[PDB]
C-alpha cells in the first residue's frame, strides 16, 4: 500500500517537473 | 484511507496523461 | 510517513491546477 503509492507519486512529481520546463518553455516561443 | 489515496492519484495519473498529449500536440503546432 | 504522502499529493494537486491553467490559455492563445 504505502510504499506503491509512494513509488507512483516520486514518478508523478518528476512527471510533472518536466512537463513544466516544458510549458515554460512553450512559453517564450509563442509570445509573453 | 489508503484507497481514497489510490482514488487522488487515480485522478492525477489520468489528468498528466491528457495534459502531456495537449503539450506534446502544442510544442508541435508551433514550432520555431 | 503518512503526512509526507499527503502533503506530497498536494505539491502534485497544486501544480496539476496551475499547469492546466497555463496550457488552456496558451490554447486559446494559438486558436488550438
Amino acid at each position: 500500500r504505502m510504499k506503491q503509492l509512494e513509488d507512483k507519486v516520486e514518478e508523478l512529481l518528476s512527471k510533472q517537473y518536466h512537463l513544466e520546463n516544458e510549458v515554460a518553455r512553450l512559453k517564450k516561443l509563442v509570445g509573453e
